[PDB]
């Protein structure tokens, strides 16, 4: 995915969630930039901390409304299901390129 | 770790957990064999499903009391912290050989 700074991007988590209770994290270059427990609220961390232009969309997807060059990197979601037969996995990885 | 079948082994999750709300998973060869949400109960899955000799110890460690040859593989814990500044990471990877 390639964009100019100031554009927006929505990153899609394409991992199936069937459990009633589950956790979602968004990762940037292998570091968690957001965590969420089902029924709770998103907590943005590391590079996405203090960012007013980031949103957790439909309790799943990651929106960066005001892309910076520093937002460049690899992004993916990780899901952990809680309970019997609970599964765990990663969504598709996306390489974000941002130009001036 | 190299053990004869019938021996026991305790796998240690050495990830520091300071957060109040968190999730612990144990992985075997990259596949989750147990999940746990703080305040909840462990759920054993995949190869550890329906094992009466497996236990979640002191709310973090993995005990297999009656090792089978099929139990061999690589094990590690993953922790996800929930909330502001929440981190996530893996414990040390352990390699288990079980022989007849």
């Amino acid at each position: 995915v390639s964009h100019q700074q100031g554009q927006s991007h929505l990153f899609e988590c394409d991992y199936p969630i069937s459990a009633d209770t589950y956790v979602i994290n968004w990762y940037k270059d292998g570091t968690s930039v957001m965590n969420y427990l089902s029924g709770g609220e998103p907590a943005f961390t590391e590079d996405l901390d203090d960012r007013t232009d980031v949103q957790f969309v439909n309790n799943r997807n990651l929106e960066i409304t005001n892309l910076r060059v520093s937002d460049e990197g690899e992004y993916y979601c990780s899901v952990i299901e809680i309970g019997a037969g609970g599964q765990s996995g990663d969504g598709t990885r996306y390489q974000l390129v941002v130009f001036v």
